[PDB]
């Protein structure tokens, strides 16, 4: 079968061939329908070959997949079921408490592999296997855009943990501010619009000039576009208002620090970004005191698990049809896959189509 | 009646006289038994006269009080009841959502007064009044050390909110690290020893040379003393172990930042300290990435409310008798009150006694 992989020495993804996998006990064989591309994929392409699976000369890309079960093997899944796989699998040392307790999304570095990212081949191949316990059935009609279930799930987990931090008091937020206009930030903004918390005023940070299709999505959602070149995060309360909830999706370290200043009293910031080391002058006194005197929280989150993928299916049904149309700027057949890895301002979310149902 | 107050121009607390207060509807009159002194009191003494009550030339000190109800007025309290008052009262603008929803401990700056601290006279007077809703009955036998119920309550709230942040997953911590060896930190360390979470390994940060009575308390609790001059917070994982729970009670901004590096994956730091502005070089990239990749949280907390004061009574019963004996280094009669404000290394927790039961 064909697969899309990064190799040592190649700067871009390429097509390779390798045998179709055969399912082990407890696993099903899945025919890949579509696999999404996000910032994480570009980071893997830009990175080294450290994340390659032990003793292998490539890494098959892709962690946002939807497929059809073609062999349920000894599982309780059925032939023709539409499924989305979770990303984390046990490391070389085998199982551990995080996998045994069904919370591998909480495992620390070294205690998991992430398919398509670190230690294990991804899903950009014509077929893949996975344990049934890591295959989430989704509605048949979500097959077309089923590659969005994993990114939605990332936000579902982050909101779960951020909202948990506020659960000791009666928190009823009205304003929310997403930092970042990449596919995760824009998906998150639409999710916040329909969130059961009932946010009234939405904001999204970017650094684009008009005309720009991310600005257009932000504004079409009735949110306010905040250009960080004009209004830094710390100035947002003055220019706009204090934000009860902040979701950081830029990977820009200054936003982690300054979010505390933009939060309303009793607010929380969820942190999703994965920055490199970067040192500069910080008023740590102001950071520290504001957290305490106004009962604020910062919560970091990574990955997601089965309940979040299930929650994503319900949230998907509530997203506007225009928004899903505008978010997904290109679905590319495997025959012309390269354009899925385009990285310019008019590319928001892309996927590669391996097969149709 | 006599009261202990700070005045404009006096560097130290002094004795004043003012009329006994009369209870308004919904309030009881309380005879003060003992009032504790903590770092907050020293900060008020060191500060300006901005926190003085509107149009008054002094501020009566003290926010950690225990007294006996002498006139229940139109309340459901009884004559002879032992009570501890909460600290926050409505500001000049009157009631607001935080008071109406019984969560004034979540009110932001300007939307509360704190008795003995900002905007309202404290409890270091022979008598005081308070709404019955802000008087917490405690066991009669806690009268002697009833001034410890408010500080215990501060920790009860902070733990409630920090633990809430971890409630979306199965968190079962084993290590805890209190930063600070002042009365709040040492009380907190003893509380963590008996916490229902079942911590196995305890640590407390200070910067004292032996012999020192805070080191002795730390070690007598079977905790490890971490001298920050030897081992900075960021080095603690290497020298000791990663800490599932960190409670910051130093008011030192570097500890807010570095706590993230000392936390175990999935851990939380509670922040209690109230630092002034202070800017210096911070690796914000490392801070940000570690929060995210290891699902960590920082939660700030201030004040406390009725449920936390009730919880404190139960926790008090579990604290070792030797620990309560060693923590309280001096109870001073009003006749010789000045020594309660001693601020040297051998002074841990003090109180002033206004009357006996
Ligand atoms: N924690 C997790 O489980 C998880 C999962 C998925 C993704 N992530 C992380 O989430 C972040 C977002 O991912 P994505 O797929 O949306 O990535 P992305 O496509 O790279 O989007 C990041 C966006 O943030 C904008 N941005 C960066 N710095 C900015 C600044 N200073 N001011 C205003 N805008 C700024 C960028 O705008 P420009 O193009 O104009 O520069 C870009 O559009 C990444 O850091 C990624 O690694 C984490
Ligand atoms: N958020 C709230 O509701 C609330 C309530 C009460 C108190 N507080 C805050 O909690 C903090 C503790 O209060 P407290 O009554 O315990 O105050 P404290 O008596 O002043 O104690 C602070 C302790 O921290 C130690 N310390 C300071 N910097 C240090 C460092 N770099 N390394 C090691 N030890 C260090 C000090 O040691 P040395 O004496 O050796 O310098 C001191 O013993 C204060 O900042 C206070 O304002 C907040
Ligand atoms: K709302
Ligand atoms: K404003
Ligand atoms: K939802
Ligand atoms: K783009
Ligand atoms: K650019
Ligand atoms: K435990
Ligand atoms: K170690
Ligand atoms: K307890
Ligand atoms: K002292
Ligand atoms: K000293
Ligand atoms: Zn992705
Ligand atoms: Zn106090």
């Amino acid at each position: 079968m064909k697969a899309i992989a990064v190799k040592r020495g190649e700067d871009r993804p390429v097509v390779i061939e390798k045998p179709r996998p055969e399912p082990e006990s407890g696993e099903a064989l899945v025919r890949t329908l579509r696999v999404g591309v996000c910032g994480t994929d570009h980071e893997v392409i830009a990175g080294g070959h450290g994340g390659f699976p032990e003793g292998e000369d490539h890494l098959v890309l892709g962690h946002e997949a939807v497929g059809v079960v073609v062999d349920p093997n000894d599982t309780e899944l059925e032939e023709g079921d539409i499924v989305v796989p979770t990303v984390r699998r046990p490391p070389a040392s085998g199982t551990n408490e995080y996998f045994e307790r069904d919370q591998p999304d909480m495992a620390p570095d070294g205690m998991y592999f992430e398919r398509g990212i670190v230690g294990a081949h991804g899903y950009m191949s014509e077929f893949f296997t996975s344990p049934e316990k890591y295959l989430v059935r989704i509605p048949r009609s979500q097959a077309e855009l089923g590659f969005l279930i994993e990114p939605i799930s990332i936000t579902e987990k982050a909101l779960e943990h951020a909202y948990a931090s506020r659960s000791a008091f009666d928190w009823d937020p009205s304003s929310a501010f997403v930092l970042g206009n990449g596919s995760l930030g824009l998906l998150t903004l639409a999710m916040l619009k329909v969130d059961d918390k009932g946010y009234e005023n939405l904001y999204c940070l970017g650094r684009r000039d008009r005309p720009d299709p991310t600005i257009d999505i932000i504004e079409e959602l009735d949110a306010t576009y905040v250009d960080s070149r004009q209004t830094p995060v710390e100035d947002v309360p003055d220019v706009y208002e204090q934000m009860d909830f902040i979701y950081e999706a830029t990977g820009f370290p200054k936003h982690a620090i300054q979010s505390v200043q933009a939060l309303a009293p009793n607010g929380v910031g969820a942190l999703l970004g994965v920055p490199s080391d970067w040192a500069f002058e910080v008023d740590a006194g102001a950071f520290h005191r504001e957290m305490v005197l106004h009962n604020k929280a910062l919560v970091g989150s990574v990955n997601s698990h089965v309940e979040h993928f299930e929650a994503a299916t319900v949230t998907f049904t509530k997203l506007p049809k225009w928004f899903l149309e505008d978010l997904v700027t290109g679905v590319h057949p495997l025959s012309e896959f390269e354009a899925a890895f385009d990285d310019d301002d008019t590319t928001i979310k892309t996927a590669i189509e391996f097969s149709t149902v």
